[PDB]
């Protein structure tokens, strides 16, 4: 299964943008999102990713969750659902 180390390494370039008002996505953040997409191909990998993101969120303030929800589509990755702290990781498919 993908580790929290793997998730952090792929989405670390997204953190400064995740705290901003929006605008142009850093290419390294889109690259990071593509890498994470490539690692999370099973339900458990997506559930692990969800749990790693929620855990890291408790240690970071100033996050623009409305902007984070749309980041995949801005990076060319089509996603059925929005990334949300509200969503239970146990219900991620």
């Amino acid at each position: 299964a993908v580790t929290c180390g793997q998730v952090a390494s792929s989405l670390a370039p997204c953190i400064p943008y995740a705290r901003s008002a929006g605008g142009a996505v850093p290419p390294a953040c889109c690259s990071g999102i593509k890498t994470l997409d490539g690692m999370a191909r099973t339900t458990p990998d997506r559930q692990a990713t969800c749990k790693c993101l929620k855990s890291a969120s408790t240690s970071i303030s100033g996050i623009n969750y409305g902007l984070v929800a749309s980041l995949p589509a801005k990076c060319g990755v089509n996603i059925p659902y929005k990334i949300s702290p509200s969503t239970d990781c146990a219900r991620v498919k």
